[PDB]
């Protein structure tokens, strides 16, 4: 039996057997008052003390969310769908501590992705027991509100201020600050890491002054706030908040009254309507996401980034080789996970309509032009690979690169990686390559489990990545100093060196996707 006293009461965890060792897991610790009733859409409220022994022995409810129903029974999609009950009562977190209890361990806080519409900390690929066992770090992860329940925005108005999901995250960071010492943790040594919308969240915590004292360092996997999907403007936010009020018959004039009306609607009603608050959706739509609330976010984050207004610290940033492909099978014509998705020119052209609906004709022509001068005009994968690259470059790679350039210009050490290994247990077909999110299992050390049909080469890659992540958290330097590893150079805005992660050869390369990103980062914003 293992009971830990925390500032709001006592929590009992459970022992886990890992690699002939032991990790203690505290699954499902509440960190806020359930945001129910009048608390729906408000910032997370402080939790009142309890007196019992809170049995934190299983993952808690995941936050309300729509589920991917596109490939029922297919592990490739369903591995991302929630694996606990959905409920508004979902403000909980998890802690993995090494056994024997550490003395002053570095803490790793995970923030999952999901487009700010989906996700949950309890997923199998977010299990922190391996990191705890292997690197003697403590791993924390939290559930935070997503979708309209997490980001509906009536700016100024506290009933619906926006960014509630971010303040959930923040409230969990405070919990780590006030309690992790009791678990053997070092509150002065906290590294946030997250993927996709989780990564954009991490990057917004570097910008938010209310978070500056809640962590030390930051890791951003396939995501950053300057990505086009990561921040809703005050305009869209209001137009989307107003739209949703219509589809639920909640339209009023008293802005506080439309919120009260939305407060008596059932979570399901709000959920089915989220999709249509935009006129033309894409597979990448983030109908309700972070906004400039004037609280968490005091100005538009591009301006903050550009003028050096963020926490000064080290960052680890990276992306995957095929960020875009995963979204092509959610709408792009001629694409399917069940055939090699050879598409024609017209099909590529139609796909751009799917992914760039509001963009001018000339804008879409300019995308086609920049991506369709072929090394081989006769190669039939040409247009299929091109659309994937378009989506990946525009949505993930180029914003992550631009974020890393701008952040490092203010003097801090930055490290950039390019993950280019396809999981041998990847259930999607080969033409989709090194997909969005399929580095996570490697970061969390799943390939270390020899019982799980990963190759030996994958075990070695996960083992080095785990060491590099942990070295970055403990020491601000993501080296593997022992097994004659390739040294990871800092990313500088001049030379722009990055490290490639793969089973073959880790290499130092320069200026990732240079020609592509100049199009996205300096021509395309004009159109
Ligand atoms: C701001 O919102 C209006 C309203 O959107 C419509 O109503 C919602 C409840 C939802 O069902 C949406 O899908 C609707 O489109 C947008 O106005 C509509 O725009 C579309 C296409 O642009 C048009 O076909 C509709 O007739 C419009 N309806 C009205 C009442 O004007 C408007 O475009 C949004 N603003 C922006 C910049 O997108
Ligand atoms: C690849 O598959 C897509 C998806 O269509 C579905 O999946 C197939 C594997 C098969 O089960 C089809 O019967 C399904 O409809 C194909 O796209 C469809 O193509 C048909 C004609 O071929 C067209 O009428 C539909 O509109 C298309 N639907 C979509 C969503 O694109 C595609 O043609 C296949 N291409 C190759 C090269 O295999
Ligand atoms: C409910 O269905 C909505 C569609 N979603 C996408 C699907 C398809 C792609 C695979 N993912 C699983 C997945 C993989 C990796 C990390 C996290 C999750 C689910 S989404 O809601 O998850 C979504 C939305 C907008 C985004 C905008 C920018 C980047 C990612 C986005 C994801
Ligand atoms: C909390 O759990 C207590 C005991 O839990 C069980 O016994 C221990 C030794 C572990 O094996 C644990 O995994 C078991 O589930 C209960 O006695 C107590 O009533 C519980 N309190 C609740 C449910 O509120
Ligand atoms: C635990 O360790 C603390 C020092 O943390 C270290 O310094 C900060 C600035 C970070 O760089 C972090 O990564 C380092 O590991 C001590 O100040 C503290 O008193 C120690 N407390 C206990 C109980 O061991
Ligand atoms: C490093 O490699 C270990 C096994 O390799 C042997 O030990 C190291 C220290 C070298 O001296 C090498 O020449 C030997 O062949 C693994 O057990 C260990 O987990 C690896 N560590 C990392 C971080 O990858
Ligand atoms: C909006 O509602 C609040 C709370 O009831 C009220 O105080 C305020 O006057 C209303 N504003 C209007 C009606 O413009």
């Amino acid at each position: 039996d293992i009971i830990i006293a925390t500032k709001n009461g006592k929590v009992r965890g459970m022992q886990l057997t890992v690699f002939g060792g032991t990790v203690t897991a505290f699954l499902g610790i509440p960190y806020a008052q359930p945001p129910l009733g009048r608390l729906r859409f408000k910032k997370p409220q402080s939790l009142t003390k309890w007196s019992d022994i809170w049995n934190a022995t299983k993952y808690a409810n995941s936050c309300c969310q729509n589920i991917d129903q596109s490939f029922p029974g297919f592990h490739g999609s369903e591995m991302w769908n929630p694996n606990t009950d959905l409920s508004e009562d979902c403000l909980y977190l998890n802690v993995w501590i090494p056994a024997p209890k550490p003395k002053n361990a570095t803490v790793l806080i995970w923030i999952y992705g999901g487009g700010f519409q989906t996700g949950t900390s309890s997923l199998h690929v977010y299990d922190g027991k391996f990191l705890a066992r292997v690197e003697r770090v403590i791993v924390v992860s939290m559930n935070y509100r997503v979708g309209a329940l997490g980001f509906l925005a009536l700016p100024g108005n506290p009933e619906a201020p926006g960014n509630m999901g971010l303040f959930d995250q923040q409230l969990a960071l405070q919990w780590v600050q006030k309690n992790i010492a009791a678990f053997g943790g070092n509150p002065k040594s906290v590294t946030l890491f997250g993927e996709s919308a989780g990564a954009a969240s991490v990057s917004l915590h570097l910008l938010s002054p209310g978070s500056h004292s809640l962590f030390t360092r930051a890791i951003l996997q396939s995501g950053s706030f300057n990505a086009p999907w990561a921040v809703t403007s005050l305009y869209e936010a209001r137009n989307r908040t107003l739209n949703l009020a219509k589809l639920t018959g909640c339209s009023r004039e008293n802005e506080t009254e439309i919120i009260k009306c939305l407060r008596n609607k059932d979570p399901q009603e709000i959920l089915l309507n989220e999709a249509f608050v935009v006129p033309y959706g894409t597979p990448l739509s983030v109908n309700f996401g972070p906004t400039v609330d004037g609280d968490f976010l005091t100005d538009m984050p591009d301006i903050l980034l550009e003028l050096g207004q963020f926490k000064k610290t080290q960052i680890l940033v990276g992306v995957n080789k095929d960020e875009g492909t995963a979204f092509l099978v959610y709408g792009a014509p001629g694409f399917s996970k069940d055939n090699n998705s050879i598409i024609t020119r017209k099909e590529f052209q139609e796909g751009l309509k799917i992914f760039f609906p509001g963009v001018s004709e000339f804008g879409k022509e300019s995308i086609l032009f920049h991506y369709t001068d072929w090394v081989d005009d006769q190669r039939p994968e040409n247009y299929r690979e091109a659309l994937g690259d378009v989506v990946g470059d525009y949505n993930f790679i180029c914003p992550a690169l631009e974020f890393t350039k701008k952040f490092s210009e203010w003097g801090n050490n930055a490290f950039f990686y390019y993950f280019e290994h396809r999981s041998s247990k990847l259930p999607w077909p080969e033409w989709m390559g090194v997909m969005h999110g399929y580095e996570i299992e490697f970061v969390f050390g799943l390939p270390l489990e020899r019982r799980d049909q990963y190759t030996k080469a994958e075990e070695i890659l996960s083992r080095s990545i785990v060491k590099r992540w942990a070295n970055f958290a403990k020491y601000g330097n993501p080296q593997e100093t022992q097994n004659q590893s390739t040294s990871w150079p800092v990313f500088k805005s001049t030379e722009q060196k990055y490290l490639t992660l793969n089973t073959e050869s880790t290499r130092i390369m320069t200026k990732l996707r240079a020609q592509q990103c100049r199009f996205w980062t300096s021509f395309f914003p004009k159109v």
